[PDB]
C-alpha cells in the first residue's frame, strides 16, 4: 500500500519541481507526502572536514527524516516522494573520494524506492537554462570545495559531469526509470504522471 | 611506529584508572596521547542540542556519535599515530558497537560503520561483573542515569537498570573477544596488579 517514489538528476533537471507537480497531482487520487536544520550551524561553524565526516553527517539527517517521516508514512500507506534520496548521497560522496560500497552500506537501513526517476539532462543543457533563467549558481551546485577557481558556470559542468557520470553508472544495478530531461516540463510530467499511473 | 591501545570495560570496571595509570608509565619512555571515547566534540553537541526537542532513534543516536567520532580520529588519533605517538583510547568503537546493538541497531551495519577506524594493536577488556562494579559504586557517588540505561529501563530503579544495562554491555563485550582478539583482564584483581599485567602484555609488544 505505501509506496515510494524518488527523483534523481542533477542541479538544474527540473527534478524537484516534478517531484512538487507529482504530489500535486496524486493528493487528488490518495494519501501522498513529499519530503520537505541544525546542517546549517556544522556547516557553519567548520572553518576542514573530511569527505567521510561529512557523508557521516549527511547520513544522520537523512537517517532522522527516514525513521521520523517517511517510514513511518509508508507504514500508513502514504505515497511517499522524495526529490532526492540515497542516490544523490552515493554521487556527493564517491564523487569527493568515499568507497561508494561504503556509502551503499551505510544508507542499507533504508530501502529501495518502488520507482526512481533518473531526469537525465546534460550539464551543458541544465547550464543554458539556468542562464536564460538568470539565477546566481550556487556554490554547492559547481562543486566549489572541490574546484576552486573554477568559474561557477564551469564548476557546475565539471561537478555536474562527475555527478551525472554516477547516476549513469547506477542505472541498471538500481533500475532507474531514464526520463528525458531536454522534453518540456509539461511532457515529463506527463510521461511520470503515465508511469506512476501504472504501478 | 606509532601504536593505538584501547581499553574496554563496563561503567566502574576501572578501565578509565587503568588507561591514566599506563599513561603516565609509557609518558615516562617516550610521546603519548590518551583520548576518551565519551568526551565528544563540537558536531555531537550541535546536533544534539538543535535536537534537544525531538526524541532521536537509535539510528540517528548511533550516527551522531561516528560522525563526531569520525572528525575526532582524522583530527587527532591518526596524525598522532603517523606523528610515531603511542594513543591510548579509553574506550573505542567497541563502545559504540555495545551502546548501539543493546539499543536494537544491528551490530554487523555498526561495525560496518565503523570500518574507516583502525583495530588497536591491542584491546584490553578489563572484565568486572555488573554486581561487583555496582558494590565500588556504592562504596563510594550516585549512578548516572546513562549508567543505568534510564532511556531503555526508565521503570526501574538506578541500581536495577545498571545492572540489567550493564549485563548487556557485557553481553555484547564477552561476544567480541574471540573476534577482535580482546586481551581479557580479570578486573577483580587489584588495581596495582591489573596495571602490572597491562605493563607486562604493552612492554612486550612496544620493545
Ligand atoms: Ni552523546
Amino acid at each position: 500500500k505505501g509506496v515510494l517514489i524518488a527523483f534523481e538528476g542533477i542541479d538544474g533537471s527540473g527534478k524537484s519541481s516534478q517531484a512538487t507537480l507529482l504530489k500535486d497531482w496524486i493528493e487528488l487520487k490518495r494519501d501522498v507526502y513529499l519530503t520537505e536544520d541544525w546542517i546549517h550551524d556544522i556547516i557553519k561553524e567548520a572553518k576542514l572536514l573530511t569527505p567521510l565526516t561529512f557523508s557521516l553527517i549527511h547520513a544522520t539527517d537523512f537517517s532522522d527524516r527516514y525513521e521520523r517521516y517517511i517510514l513511518p508514512m509508508l507504514k500508513s500507506g502514504f505515497i511517499v516522494i522524495s526529490d532526492r534520496y540515497i542516490y544523490t548521497a552515493y554521487a556527493r560522496d564517491s564523487v569527493r573520494g568515499v568507497d561508494i560500497d561504503w556509502v551503499k552500506k551505510l544508507y542499507s537501513f533504508a530501502i529501495k524506492p518502488d520507482i526512481t526517476f533518473y531526469i537525465r539532462v546534460s550539464p551543458d543543457i541544465a547550464l543554458e537554462r539556468i542562464k536564460k533563467s538568470k539565477r546566481k549558481i550556487k556554490p554547492q551546485e559547481a562543486g566549489a570545495d572541490i574546484f576552486p577557481g573554477l568559474s561557477p558556470e564551469e564548476g557546475f559542468l565539471k561537478y555536474q559531469g562527475l555527478i551525472t557520470e554516477v547516476y549513469d553508472k547506477l542505472v541498471k544495478d538500481e533500475n532507474f526509470i531514464v526520463i528525458d530531461g531536454t522534453k518540456t516540463p509539461k511532457e515529463i510530467q506527463i510521461q511520470i504522471r503515465k508511469f506512476v499511473g501504472e504501478l
